[PDB]
């Protein structure tokens, strides 16, 4: 596409935002940018020749734009993004930037969990394949600084806000894993106006792949499926990967365990099968991919106790994926709490009652995640107050986990640095 001569106004001084004005100031085009935050992130890191406003929305500088591209962020909703958008002015985000520029076949991944884990095998299957793979989007990597020419696949990772803004995506192999209760306070709408921003993702790609054990996840010829027990990829017992009937992989072969990371490696297979890998070496990445750093993550096993840092776990379908048919031989030290999104937290409760359960709440919503079972339920202001208050109780056969339902941006600058702060503090108190 072309920008030059246009008023361009960029919502957002984060990682988004930053790639943005990168990606103007390389074609030519000085855009303006603004927050609501007083001193944003990224203020520090701003070109100083780019005019910036904080602390609000600037509506005479959106009234006027020929372009605003909002970071994800930033709600659509917005009163003065709301006027921009009645007003008829343009509206976009660094997501459909990207894909107006891509040369290279996208495989684009949605889902409430799970999305980081597939991005990433999928990129891990293409690199086995030796292609050049651009690995990018709400995993960490801004999309627009992916864009290479020498780029052979690019594999995103895709929120839901990042999708409410994007229209001109046609995948080579789109998903959505799942849609379970998340963002509500970004969705006034319910459930269902939060899984029609991820349908969004399945227009105009070449093939869908939907959850067979989620309704949710399917559009209105038929997408591929995954499933546990049905789809056209699912599983097989011993557990093994099939497809259509056909063994592919005993699971015995993968460093990732778990059901859900299972049906994470059917998804990621489907997207390579229908981006055009090799399954042998498709196949081959499934065995050599190790997970993610804050996903379920053993940070420390150490006297007969391990602590695990799943920082990354942001709602309560992941805490649930945690929990459901964890083994401890011990006392489960539960850390909850941060940021709630507005989630109704009662799904969890079902998983802890019972003897040799502690709860440990903090955050913004620690009073909300206390009271899911106030009798076992500690509450604290921060992480490290509930961790320097269980580290004491800890008994050898004891796990002592990090899932904490919620987002980390009421104390964190991000959930790696929730989880890395988890690390240190279990080194120092294990
Ligand atoms: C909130 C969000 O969508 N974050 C993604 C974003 O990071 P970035 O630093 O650009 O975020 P941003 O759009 O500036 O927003 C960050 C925070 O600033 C606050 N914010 C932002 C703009 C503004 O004017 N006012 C304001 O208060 C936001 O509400 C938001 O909570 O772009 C990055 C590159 O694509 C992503 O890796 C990053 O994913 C994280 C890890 C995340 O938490 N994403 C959410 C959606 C999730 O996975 O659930
Ligand atoms: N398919 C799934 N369903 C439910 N929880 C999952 C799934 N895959 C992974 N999880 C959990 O989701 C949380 C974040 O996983 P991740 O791969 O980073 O997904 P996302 O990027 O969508 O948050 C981690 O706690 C992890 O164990
Ligand atoms: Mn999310």
């Amino acid at each position: 596409a072309d920008y030059q001569g246009k008023n361009v106004v960029i919502i957002g001084l984060g990682l988004t935002g930053l790639s943005c004005v990168d990606f103007f100031l390389a074609r030519g085009v000085t855009p303006r940018v603004m927050d609501t935050r007083m001193t944003p992130p990224g203020l520090d890191k701003l070109p100083e020749a780019v005019e910036r406003h904080t602390g609000s929305l600037n509506d005479e500088w959106l009234m006027a734009a020929d372009l605003i591209v909002a970071s994800p962020g930033i709600a659509l909703a917005h009163p003065s993004l709301s006027a921009a958008a009645d007003a008829g002015i343009e509206i976009v985000g660094d997501i459909e930037l990207f894909c107006r520029e891509a040369q290279a076949p996208i495989v684009a991944i949605t889902g409430s969990n799970g999305k980081s884990t597939v991005t990433t095998l999928v990129g891990e299957m293409a690199k086995a394949a030796g292609v050049n793979v651009g690995v990018g989007g709400n995993i960490g990597l801004p999309a627009l600084m992916l864009l290479d020419d020498e780029c052979e696949l690019y594999v995103l990772e895709l929120s839901s806000f990042q999708l409410e803004t994007t229209s001109s995506l046609q995948a080579v192999a789109a998903t959505i894993l799942n849609v379970t209760e998340d963002h509500m306070d970004r969705y006034p709408f319910g459930l269902q106006q939060y899984r029609a921003a991820k349908l969004r993702i399945y227009e105009n790609a070449k093939v869908c792949v939907v959850n067979a054990d989620d309704a949710l996840t399917m559009p209105i010829e038929r997408c591929v499926s995954f499933g546990v027990n049905m789809g056209d990829y699912h599983l097989n017992h011993e557990t093994w990967l099939r497809v259509k009937g056909e063994k592919v992989l005993n699971v015995k072969e993968m460093k990732l365990s778990g059901q859900h990371n299972y049906t994470n490696a059917l998804a990621a297979l489907a997207l390579a099968d229908a981006a055009g890998l090799p399954r042998a070496s498709s196949l081959k990445a499934l065995t050599t991919f190790t997970g993610l750093p804050h996903r379920f993550e053993v940070v420390l096993e150490h006297n007969g106790v391990r602590w695990i840092n799943d920082s990354k776990a942001t709602n309560v379908g992941s805490t649930e994926a945690a929990l459901n048919g964890l083994h401890v031989d011990g006392t489960l030290h539960l850390l909850l709490g941060g940021d709630g999104k507005s989630a109704d937290f009662s799904p969890l409760a079902r998983y802890l009652n019972g003897d040799n359960v502690r709860l440990y709440c903090f955050g913004r919503d620690g009073a909300q995640l206390a009271a899911l079972r106030p009798e076992v339920a500690e509450q604290t202001e921060t992480m490290e107050q509930a961790m320097r208050l269980l580290a004491p109780r800890v008994q050898p056969g004891d796990m002592v986990l990090l899932s904490p339902a919620c987002a980390s941006l009421d104390q964190f600058k991000n959930f790696e640095q929730r989880g890395n702060e988890f690390a240190r503090l279990a080194k120092e108190l294990g």
